[PDB]
């Protein structure tokens, strides 16, 4: 006879964005109406000494 | 729609003469401007050993 000694499968490992140290550079925010948004902007006012 | 989520202003830092290290070389006094005819004559007799 031929014998089969067990069958194995790949135990995949999971990666998350907020767990990576690269996330330190990001400030992550969820926004449900994002698909409706066209463009976003910020404005700065500077007076020099 | 279009979004604005920032307005910012520049926070100035103040500088003073008396709080600077350069002021140590000075002897700064505030006095009236009583029209002293170009008072460029300070005459000194300094004792010499």
């Amino acid at each position: 006879f031929e014998a089969i000694f067990g069958t194995f499968c790949n135990r995949l490992e999971w990666v998350y964005f907020l767990t990576s140290g690269l996330a330190a550079a990001a400030h992550a925010i969820k926004f449900h109406d994002l698909n409706k948004l066209t463009t976003g902007k910020m404005l700065f006012h500077v007076q020099v000494p």
